[PDB]
């Protein structure tokens, strides 16, 4: 990654033992439950893309989710080089050269290149970019890895209230609905999927009421 | 998170692999006991509102909870937006814009931004603000987790006073009461509760009994 | 805590994940036992009155405990306000007010005040104040939790002399005997609690005899 | 390896207890999968030639493979020495002399020359030319463990088709196909080898499908 | 510990919650096995008087070994105090005072103290004074229970030589033989000890034989 | 050790917890397997001889192997004392005086004496020269324990060609054998002990082959 020293100036530090460690337990212990995602850009703060690169290969399994993530990867790429495409011919000496989309994902730029890029005045964020383009391909594997529709989840007979919710909300974060239809489902799908004891008390509460007010209703 | 360098000024440090992981752990392993809450706090020091989202993001269950903590930061998000309005209209070149309550939260502005309201001479402490509001969401997803009433804590005929103190504590703990009640309970509930034998000593042992005196006379 | 930096200034630092760890797992493993004590005072090093009920808070049991520790905190803060009674009506202008008990204790004062009494020259080290009120009552703790009597400890038949030695001075630890009565019952009471070969053995030596002449002895 | 200090200057470090026991255990557990590349050349940021033969040293079992190693080594030091003959003949008193192939595989080296060489203005790299000659040994070492051709993997009758493509992609990596070969053998091998119900509805997508499509379709 | 900083001045460093859980972990696994007093001398590198006692009051078993200890201590500081009376009456003001033995042991000194003596130009260097004391008396106690008299480490019939070798050598460490005796016993108690048909082979080797040639001929 | 510190001056440091827990562990699960010899070097990176002694002595078993150690110590020890006589007589005022043996091998020289030449301009480098003489020592316990001759390892009949091959240089590598001998034992004494299937491909290949090449004919 690219640090700022205790002196305040910005230099390139090796990845840690204890950061590769931490992103491999996590891919082994989770797959690609959506809660890996925000784990991986935190673990890849400050990286360059080569230290991207460097996290994706240390994975071992998962090798039908890598080649889905190179596609996305390449689509990226090639929409960034129809917006900013670079001049063809010899770098002027000693300046630095534009990057192109295979640049900014580190198959065809240098660690010093790339360097040269984050900490220019001011910089051009490479690892940012390209960060960027990996999570929008990490979420499609989220989505298409979600076991579950959220029109299967229904409360069971026994079932405690709360742990009908939990298992409603870990399915609508895995399907990616948007926080405007989670804040939404409180007055239709939720109250429709509970079970006939808790569906009455729910239906009496009224409109308006919040989670937390729907939560007690039925404890 | 900001901290002072080995140098004395103010910046930007990225969250710890150490960190993250004892985040994540602790709600696994205690999930809303009350002293999760002095956990989060302190694993939290120094923190940006996106090194909070980071924290929060990366749990993976509890989504039930997850959704209701999110009802109370928006309702504290729009309690500052009554008091503090912002400008509509441009910014002033160079200079800083004020935060609204979905910046404090994290959601609207900048890991820049942030550092610029949290360094600026005197800070606007937007992590600090947005850490409160959190943890006032926190406190109620504890109590309504809790799971026995203080009415239904009662000495056993054989358990030693001492296992059914730690028992009526840690149950008023959870249910939130306040230390002015905590205090008091020692003169009332807590010798109710108790078993005969222990009774009949409590009660002979008059006003005033400190908890230390209690505990030595029905040990 | 406070520490000074690489370069000799005394600054705030946040207290560590391995800190916060280290402590919930001496008490989950060890409860009240004396050894956790002298842990707690280690891990503690440095420490501001906001980390010191940080440590406390965090841990999950033993709440009759920890509400006794609250009663013997809430006396030593009445005995400081009654040597130190601090001055009504308000502060003058950029300039530090007086701690009161409640400010030792963290309850009443800020982070920021807690930093400004440590830093002054000289400094008011109210991290060590607090410090001690709460050793003060963790020491009333272990003696409360003291299962055995010093009169109960007694050599088996066929119980090795050193194995009977290492109950008798862990009990004399828990029961808060002094190091003059410690130093003195190896003349006294560690013999008449010997079995009566070992006992036999000890009387013969006569007066003076050291506890390594003793444990030479009966081995 | 060589760090740049928290002043901005190019130092000698000692590797790490951490470093070392990371790449121990690596091997250990994942022998030559193909991942276990990517994280030798991580593990080794900034390391010298010493530092390198120090991690291949330390490993205990596959003295087939270390053999092998040693033999590529052999050769690409020996076509170093074609290109770059260095004079023979007494040094320029207190000059750095040139390095030989087996200066840089570090058997003829010392670490006091290795310093010299790395931290000349201009850097000679001599630990990124070593680390390529190595990296180029492990990725044969990988192909011959490989166990299975991709002839070989074919979906069975009941197999998820994400599991299936995981094996043909993961078998693909350890026997070496280029990137194109893996772009391309998405519209052949990979429908050829798949179920008879995936392979009729594979074949009706028709041409041109992404993975993600493909995976969906036989979802 | 006292450490130089990054800049080269001697300052307080708090001791470390990795070297405060090493030393009670070695002490809970080895006892006082010999090679724990190395171990100890290590972890208490750069100590103060303070950081001493922390480390000795952390062991919760092993009492009578513990007040063994105190006793040494008692005896060294009564020594000391009789080659290096203190001036009695009023401190110069501002100034330094002498160290008393229980100064040195950290009983009746403070802190401040503590670091002004070790730090001083030249320094008193009362915490490397208190360890030697604390290792005269840990080595008492490794004697003590040591189990078994070198008379008693014979050979087995089916005994592998290299096994007795170390049964033979590991005893004359705990039981605190010399150099001399343990360099001279080779051609010696060790031949005397050996299995019939080892004894033999030795007898015929002559005097002079080095431990590696004995072990080869018994091989 | 000696280090850089983050300004540029060489300084001590106390030796690590995680340095001093690594050997003791590696000593404990690989005894001395070949590999644990280049760990120790690593591990031992920019000793004094006091961490060297450090090292050695905080292992408690395999005390047959650390007096044959002792014993090449000395050895080397009195060659250096033949080489590099010391004058006898005071030292000059404020000089240092030359290092004999012992003084090398930390037994008859302080700490502060071995840092003095360790950091002297240019260093007498004490800590290295015993280091030389400690893997010396090393090496030959590393062939006295090694447990099998290179004649004994055939190919069993049905074991996979690579497990015989890595069985036959984890022996060479116990036994000693020069780089020479290994590069050409594989057209030799590998051949001649494989099985009859493998022995029949491998002589028809002719003379010249590599082992990548001798290991795909038998695969
Ligand atoms: C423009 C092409 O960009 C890449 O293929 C970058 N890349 C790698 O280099 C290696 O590892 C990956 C794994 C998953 C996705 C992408 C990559
Ligand atoms: C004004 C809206 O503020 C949020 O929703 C902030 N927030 C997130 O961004 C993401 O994670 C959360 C989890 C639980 C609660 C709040 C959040
Ligand atoms: C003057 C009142 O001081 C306290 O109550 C300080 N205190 C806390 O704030 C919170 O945690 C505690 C736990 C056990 C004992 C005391 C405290
Ligand atoms: C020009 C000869 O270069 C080497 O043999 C370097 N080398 C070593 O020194 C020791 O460990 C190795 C293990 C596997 C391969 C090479 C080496
Ligand atoms: C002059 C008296 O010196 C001590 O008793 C020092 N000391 C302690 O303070 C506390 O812990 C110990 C444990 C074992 C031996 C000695 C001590
Ligand atoms: C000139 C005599 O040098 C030593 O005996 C050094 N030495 C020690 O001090 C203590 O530990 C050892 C263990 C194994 C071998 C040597 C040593």
């Amino acid at each position: 990654p690219i640090v700022q020293n205790l002196q305040g100036q910005m230099v390139h530090q090796c990845i840690s033992p204890r950061t590769l460690n931490a992103w491999v337990k996590v891919v082994e212990e989770k797959a690609f439950s959506p809660e890996v995602i925000p784990m991986f850009s935190a673990l890849s703060c400050g990286a360059t893309p080569q230290d991207l690169n460097t996290m994706l290969n240390t994975v071992g399994g998962h090798q039908a989710a890598m080649q889905m993530l190179k596609e996305t990867i390449n689509e990226e790429a090639a929409e960034w080089d129809r917006l900013h495409p670079v001049h063809a011919g010899p770098i002027a000496p000693g300046q630095m050269r534009e990057p192109r989309g295979s640049d900014i994902a580190g198959t065809t730029s240098t660690l010093q290149e790339q360097i040269g890029w984050m900490t220019h005045n001011p910089p051009i964020p490479v690892g940012e970019i390209y960060k960027r383009w990996i999570i929008l391909g990490l979420n499609k594997i989220v989505r298409m890895y979600s076991p579950t529709s959220i029109l299967d989840i229904r409360q069971g007979p026994k079932e405690p209230f709360r742990d009908y919710v939990d298992r409603f909300y870990k399915t609508l974060r895995a399907e990616q609905a948007s926080q405007e239809v989670k804040n939404a489902a409180t007055e239709t799908l939720l109250v429709q999927n509970a079970n006939p004891d808790c569906k009455t008390i729910l239906k009496a509460l009224g409109p308006g009421a919040t989670l937390e007010e729907m939560m007690t209703a039925c404890q």
